[PDB]
C-alpha cells in the first residue's frame, strides 16, 4: 500500500498508542515494534507526497554519512542546518564534551559505518584506513557472495556512545539479495513518526538505490523496523490534517552515474523524477 | 505481527517461506527457501511463554544455554557438563581450526553472545579468564534503567561487535535486543539477522521470551510481549517434508512460566527457580 503504510502507522499510534513520556518530559503516544515495507522496484523511492520532504537535506546528510563525516559545520556550509543545534557549545557542554570544538558531533553514524572501532580525535582528523569499513565490506560482499547472511552495518557502538552528541537512532541495517535485487532492513530503536521517520525512510531508500547501482543489482525493498515508534503530543493536530491528504504516486529516482567509490557520489549524480508533494 | 495469533504466526511463516520463498544458496550451498524481514509477536501476559506445541522444544537446553549467556560464559565444556551438547560441535578442534583459531583451546568459543552482553569491549583471553568488572555490562545497565527510567528509548543489548567477530567460533545470529516499558509491562524486540525457521528459530523464541519473563521479575514489571524480527528467514531444502508434516499438527495452548523466586543478581538464576506449567507438545 506504499504511503498508506506510513499513514496507517500514524493512525494506529493516534488510536492505540500508550501515553509515554520522553527524556525532557514531553509526552508521546507510543507503540513498540511496528514495521513498514516499501517497494524500490521500477525506480520508486518512498519520499512522502502527503507532506513535502526536504529532499536536499536527506541527500546531503546521507552523503555526509557515506563520507564518514561528523562535522555539522560541513553541512552548514551546504545550507543544511539540521545538525547545528546538537553541535552547539551549549549542547556539547550539556553532554560533558567541554573540550570538543563547535559542530564536532563525535563518532556519530557515518564514522561508525566507515571507521568502526577507530580512535576518535576530531571531525577534521584523517581517518583513511582507520577502523572497520562496514560499508566497503558490504559492497565487496554484494559483488562476491550476495547470499551472505552477515551484511550488517551498525552505528551502535557501546564504547563510543559517551563521545557522541546523541546515541544512534537508525542504528543497524542489514542487506539482502534475492533474484538480482538488493533489499535493506533498518532497525531503528526510536522513531518520531511525525518528523524524523519520513526523513529516515527517504534516506535509507536512497542508500539502497545508490548501493544497488554500485554493485550491478536492482533495488528491491526497504524495510523499516521500529523500536519505540511515537507521535509527540504537539504534533497530533498537524498529523490529523496530513491524514486527510490523498497520496499521489511516489517519485522515481533517476541515477545518472555511479562513481568507483560510494563516498564520491554527489547530489548532481541523481535526482527525483515526478515528485508532487501536497503544499 | 499480531500478538494473539500465537503459534499460528510461526506456522503461517513456515507456509509463507514454503510457498513464496526464493531459492537461495547458503555458506556451503545446501540450499534454502528464503524471505527477508518477517516479524512475529508473542504475548507474555497471564504467564504465557511461547514454547512451540507442534514440535517438542528442548526446554532444558533453552534454559541452560540462556543462563550460560546471562553469566557471560563462552565455554561449551561448561554446557557439556550439564548434558547439553548443542555447542560442542562449534567448539571442536576441527571447527576452531577451520575458523583459523589453531591456538584456541577445545570448547572455547571466543567472545560469543553472553560475553558481549556482560563485557562488551573487554579484551578476550580465554573462556576460563576472570572478566569481573571488564567491558560494558549491557544487561546490568538495562536492568538499572528499567528500575530508574523505564521510558528510556536506548535499552539496547548487542552481541554484534565488528571488532570481535574474527575471534568468535560463529558470528552472532540473535544479535540485538531492545527493551521497552509501557503500563508497567516489559517488552523485548530481538533483531535476528538469520533464522533457520525449522530448527533455530523455535529455540530463539523460547530463549528471549524466557529472558523477558526473568528480567521483568528482577525489576518489578509484568511481562508484555516478545517480538522477533528476522533478517534472512529461511527453510533448508532438507527440512521441507518434515515441516510440511508439522503443518498438519493443530497447536495446543502455550505453556505458562512459573517463577518461584528471583535472586539479587540475574546471573544467579538456576533452572530450579522457575518451571514450565502445562507444556503439552506433539510427540
Ligand atoms: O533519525 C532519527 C533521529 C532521531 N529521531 C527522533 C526519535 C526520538 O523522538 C528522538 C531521539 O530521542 P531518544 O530516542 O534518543 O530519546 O528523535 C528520529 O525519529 N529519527
Ligand atoms: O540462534 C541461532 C543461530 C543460528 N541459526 C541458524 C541460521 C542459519 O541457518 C545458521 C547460521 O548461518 P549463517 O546465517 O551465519 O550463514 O544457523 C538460527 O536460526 N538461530
Amino acid at each position: 500500500e506504499g504511503e498508506h503504510q506510513y499513514l496507517n502507522l500514524v493512525r494506529e499510534i493516534l488510536e492505540r498508542g500508550v501515553k509515554k513520556d520522553d527524556r525532557t518530559g514531553t509526552g508521546t503516544l507510543s507503540i513498540f515494534g511496528p514495521q513498514m515495507r516499501f517497494s524500490l522496484r521500477d525506480d520508486t523511492i518512498p519520499v512522502l507526497t502527503t507532506k513535502k520532504i526536504f529532499w536536499r537535506g536527506v541527500v546531503e546528510e546521507l552523503l555526509w554519512f557515506i563520507r564518514g563525516n561528523t562535522d555539522a559545520k560541513e553541512l552548514a556550509k551546504k545550507k543544511i542546518h539540521i545538525w547545528n543545534a546538537n553541535g552547539s557549545r551549549e549542547f556539547l557542554d550539556s553532554r560533558g564534551l567541554y573540550d570538543r570544538a563547535e559542530g564536532d558531533l563525535g563518532p556519530v553514524y557515518g564514522f561508525q559505518w566507515r571507521h568502526f572501532g577507530a580512535e576518535y580525535d576530531t571531525c577534521s582528523s584523517d581517518y583513511t584506513g582507520k577502523g572497520i569499513d562496514q560499508l566497503a565490506n558490504i559492497l565487496k560482499t554484494l559483488r562476491e557472495n550476495p547470499d551472505d547472511r552477515r551484511m550488517i552495518m551498525t552505528a551502535w557502538n557501546p564504547m563510543d556512545l559517551h563521545l557522541m552528541a546523541l546515541p544512534p537512532c537508525h542504528m543497524t541495517a542489514q542487506f539482502y539479495v534475492a533474484n538480482g535485487e538488493l533489499s535493506c532492513q533498518l532497525y531503528q530503536r526510536s522513531g518520531d513518526v511525525g518528523l524524523g521517520v519520513p526523513f529516515n525512510i527517504a534516506s535509507y531508500s536512497l542508500l539502497t538505490h545508490l548501493m544497488a547501482s554500485m554493485v550491478g543489482l536492482k533495488p528491491g525493498e526497504f524495510i523499516l523496523t521500529l523500536g519505540d515508534a511515537h507521535i509527540y503530543n504537539t504534533h497530533i493536530e498537524v498529523l490529523k490534517k496530513q491524514l486527510c491528504r490523498v497520496p499521489r504516486p511516489f517519485p522515481k529516482l533517476r541515477i545518472l552515474m555511479a562513481p568507483e567509490k560510494i563516498e564520491d557520489f554527489t547530489i548532481d549524480m541523481f535526482y527525483l523524477e515526478g515528485y508532487q508533494p501536497h503544499s
